Order: C-alpha cells, then structure tokens, then sequence
C-alpha cells in the first residue's frame, strides 16, 4: 500500500511540473523535451500503477 501511496504523490509532484513548465511556457526545445518526458513519466507510472492491483489479487495464496 505505502508503495502505492508512493507512486501517487509522484504523480501528484509529476503534475505539479507539469504545471510550472506550462507557466514557464507562457527555450522551446527544453520545454519540447519536458513535454516528451511528461508523455514518457505517465505512461509508465500509468502502467507501473496498473500492475500494482495485480499483486494485490495474487497476494493472499503467495
């Protein structure tokens, strides 16, 4: 669970970026390069997200 917790205030941090380089928005190829990398940080944090419930249903057995 705290694991979980963990990943999710990332995420949180991960949108707290996301929100400055966007005021920041307001050089282009650095925050072209902060964009891919918020694609890259969520997609596997997303992914890293959905594994988790899968150990939480084969825990009990293990």
């Amino acid at each position: 669970e705290e694991q979980q917790m963990h990943l999710n205030v990332g995420l949180r941090k991960i949108k707290e970026t996301v929100d400055q380089v966007e005021e920041l928005r307001r050089k282009v190829n650095r925050s072209t390069a902060l964009l891919k990398s918020l694609s890259a940080e969520r997609e596997r944090w997303e992914k890293t997200s959905e594994t988790f419930k899968n150990q939480m249903s084969t825990i009990a057995g293990d």
